[PDB]
């Protein structure tokens, strides 16, 4: 879909993911903080408008170590 | 194999960590100046050629930063 409509693509991988801050980012403040995913995925990319592939969406987890889907939506 | 084809060998025994920190590392800024363990692994080897096994690939060095799996991609 990516070639045949002349745009770009980048594929992000879910399922891994466990927690919120991999989504979002964390505050400045903090050492070694880098903004979430999709930020990095919108930089490899030059353009505004690619497509984005978030694979096995229904492979998050939700427990203690965090929730993820809340950030999400 | 790599005698059989005149190369070199190492081992990088991943797993060991719990970052991506170790492949891609942090800038001159950055307090620790850890540089790439490929690229500590190019400079152990003198060649551009030599062949590379990687053990203990299963277990990886997850889950606190970014899991390093589109860093070994």
């Amino acid at each position: 879909i990516a070639r045949s409509m002349n745009r770009k693509f980048h594929r992000i991988s879910l399922g891994g993911v466990r927690d919120e801050a991999e989504i979002r980012g964390h505050r400045r403040t903090y050492i070694g903080a880098m903004p979430g995913k999709l930020i990095h995925a919108m930089k490899q990319v030059g353009v505004i408008n690619p497509v984005i592939l978030l694979d096995e969406i229904d492979k998050m987890s939700s427990d203690w170590r965090g929730d993820p889907a809340s950030a999400m939506l």
